[PDB]
């Protein structure tokens, strides 16, 4: 389905999906 597939994704996007944007889209 999506409902859970979608708010899980979005708190994943958080802990890890920042570092992330500070190593490649960003890194400050």
């Amino acid at each position: 389905g999506w409902i859970n597939e979608e708010k899980i994704q979005k708190k994943i996007d958080e802990r890890m999906g920042n570092t992330v944007l500070g190593g490649m889209a960003k890194a400050i």
